[PDB]
């Protein structure tokens, strides 16, 4: 990776995502990942959005 982050993310997992137009956090998936920016391409689970949020701004979920 260009930029390595302490958050470790991997395709198909859940993590809870900060919606950047809300400023809160919600379940979102991460669909892809770019190492080079440590930044993930996560969608906003039941509301079906997608934003491109750093790692450092994904969080853990619970049971998952
Ligand atoms: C991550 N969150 C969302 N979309 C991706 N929320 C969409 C609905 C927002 C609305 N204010 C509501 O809360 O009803």
């Amino acid at each position: 990776a260009s930029t390595q982050p302490t958050h470790s993310w991997k395709v198909g997992d859940k993590c809870m995502a900060v919606w950047s137009e809300d400023g809160q956090c919600y379940e979102a998936e991460i669909e892809e990942i770019d190492e080079e920016n440590g930044t993930a391409a996560i969608t906003f689970a039941g509301y079906g959005n997608a934003e491109v949020t750093p790692l450092l701004n994904l969080k853990p979920v619970e049971e998952g």
